[PDB]
């Protein structure tokens, strides 16, 4: 990499091939660097569900080669695509769950867009993040989750597996092309946004602009919020698992949902000045509703039933049980363990005769089942905190993990994700979290965030992302000129719901980082306009903390009737 260049031109098929392990003498930061594939790609055509992809260098392969202490193998898989016809940028894609799977690697940019990075001439790199979903499925650990059993695969999930790529991807860049890339740039939402917001906290010269959706900065807290509302809706549960847990998934059905929704809607959609299925107010609506007083609209009565249980009511223990379940987890001090939720008009929502099942799957689960489905009852959330962010980890059937979220003690078992034990020599909160706000150095080289979350998330708290971004702002007069926070109204986790869940944030970001142009607005438009029996419907995206405005007139499914402005 410091060597004189193979004696072939530059971004070529030869000077692809020289990049494998062999085939010439390139070296790589990490010395355990290992190229399995280095390929030249021709284009290939656009699709329905894709944008044309350039000719290109497909680079894949291995970093640190090694054995766990739990026996299993581990490595960070990594794959770069890096076209004839360059614009001189470097990206990378953030990864989604618990990692553990090597993507395409042609760079998604996430809100529902056919375009990829590759698509608009970037670099593009992707990783697995140090585990590998085939591999590291170990039976007794969890299926997936298994990375957790081996303590260097924790810290290559949290941080390390990023860094190593960026490197071996930049140094790639630099042999094949014969320069450096201009600017660089990391795309994520979950998991990936997580990503996006430690690149800026632990390596802020790793990227210059960076988009982070929906991040779980504090993702080792999301197993204690899955114990709380699984404890919460089991009093509303109707029938029991297989284990004996109550079927937190008849908790509430479509239907009720839908009413609750709809009651949501009533008190809080006029409040941002238009009542058109969207609650582009979530301050005021937080202030305004409960649901222990709040109307159904449609029959004029009490959102809780007053005796028996009907279709246009719910049931006081339901109430009880969602109320609890909203307001977050807490120990016996009465003191928060992670943050409390928004009532929101996308836990719900009718499109056609299909309700939306994109915030229910997360803690109550598909109603159409005899066993508990829910991601925080017994899914891969409630299974990734108990073998990779409890420490020491705790390996179960999968069976007993519905179980033990039932038992969750909140004195006693939130603060394993502070703990060390043995050979994790660090807690999942060192490696795993991303709560700084000292991001001075990654503002001063320049760098741009922007971050966006839908209100209607319930795997990560749009309020927990305020509340960051708020600290941030307190930490960091100004901070709006580098860092904006772009919440959505109606959207579930990273896509879906009611709302105008689909955007392109490459655009702006690149905008921003090169030209100075900050995103005063984002555009957005539904991917779902049924949910509002339209054939369409494009709102502007506004920096926290403004609002959505309807100018008054002109088609209420048109962006150019509404503008951002503080609320009312
Ligand atoms: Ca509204």
């Amino acid at each position: 990499q410091e060597p004189p260049p193979p004696p072939v031109p530059l971004a070529s098929r030869a000077a692809c091939e020289a990049l494998k392990d062999g085939n010439g003498d390139m070296v790589w930061p990490n010395a355990a660097t290992v190229v399995e594939v280095a390929a030249w790609r021709d284009a290939a055509p656009a699709t329905a569900s894709a944008a044309a992809l350039p000719e290109h260098c497909e680079v894949s392969g291995a970093i640190a080669k090694r054995t766990g202490i739990d026996g299993y193998p581990y490595e960070i898989k990594f794959r770069l695509r890096m076209p004839a016809e360059w614009n001189g940028r470097f990206f990378m894609e953030g990864g989604s769950g618990t990692n553990g799977s090597l993507s395409a690697a042609t760079g998604s940019i996430g809100g529902g867009q056919i375009a990829s990075a590759l698509s608009r001439n970037f670099a593009t790199i992707a990783t697995d993040g140090g585990h590998d979903n085939a591999v590291n499925d170990n039976p007794d650990a969890l299926g997936t989750v298994a990375f957790g059993l081996d303590p260097q695969a924790r810290l290559d999930m949290g941080y390390n597996s990023y860094d190593q790529v960026t490197q071996a991807g930049k140094a790639a860049v630099a042999r094949f092309y014969g320069r450096a890339a201009d600017k660089s740039y990391f795309i994520g939402c979950s998991e990936g946004g997580r990503e996006g917001m430690m690149l800026s906290q632990r390596f802020p010269s790793h990227y210059d602009g960076i988009v982070a959706g929906a991040p779980g900065y504090q993702l080792p807290k999301a197993g204690i919020s899955g114990a709380w509302t699984t404890q919460s809706l089991a009093p509303a549960a109707v029938g029991l698992d297989a284990q004996g847990v109550p079927l937190i998934n008849k908790s509430f059905s479509d239907a009720d949902l839908h009413l609750l929704s709809q009651a949501i809607l009533g008190t809080c959609d006029a409040l941002d000045g238009l009542a058109d299925g969207i609650v582009d107010n979530y301050r005021a609506c937080q202030a305004a509703f409960d649901p222990a007083t709040a109307a159904n609209p449609a029959n004029g009565q009490a959102l809780q039933c007053v005796g028996a249980k009907t279709a246009d009511c719910l049931s006081p223990v339901q109430v009880t049980a969602i109320k609890r379940a909203m307001a977050g987890p807490v120990n016996s001090a009465g003191t928060p363990l992670y943050n409390r939720w928004a009532w929101d008009a996308g836990m719900s929502g009718l499109s056609g005769t299909t309700y939306n099942q994109g915030w229910r799957s997360w803690w109550l689960g598909s109603f159409n089942s005899s066993a508990n489905n829910a991601q925080r009852v017994s899914g891969f959330s409630a299974r990734s905190w108990l073998v990779d962010f409890a420490t020491p980890p705790e390996p179960m059937p999968m069976t007993q993990v519905a179980a033990r979220m039932m038992k969750f003690d909140f004195d006693i078992d939130p603060l394993k994700i502070w703990a060390t034990s043995g050979q994790f020599t660090q807690s999942s909160m060192d490696w795993h979290g991303a709560t700084s706000t000292d991001l001075a150095a990654f503002r001063d080289r320049g760098g741009k965030m922007i971050l966006y979350h839908g209100m209607s998330d319930a795997a990560f708290s749009a309020l927990d992302t305020a509340d960051y971004y708020e600290r941030l702002g307190a930490a960091m007069p100004g901070a709006a000129g580098f860092a904006r926070l772009f919440l959505v109204p109606g959207m579930n986790h990273c896509s879906g719901g009611p709302g105008t869940d689909r955007f392109d944030m490459l655009t702006p970001l690149v905008a921003w980082v090169e030209r100075g142009e900050a995103p005063d607005q984002i555009s957005a438009w539904s991917g779902t306009p049924g949910y509002f029996g339209v054939a369409a419907r494009t709102r502007p995206l506004c920096p926290y903390p403004q609002i959505a405005r309807y100018k008054g007139s002109g088609d209420i499914n048109t962006e150019a009737n509404f503008a951002c402005a503080a609320p009312p």
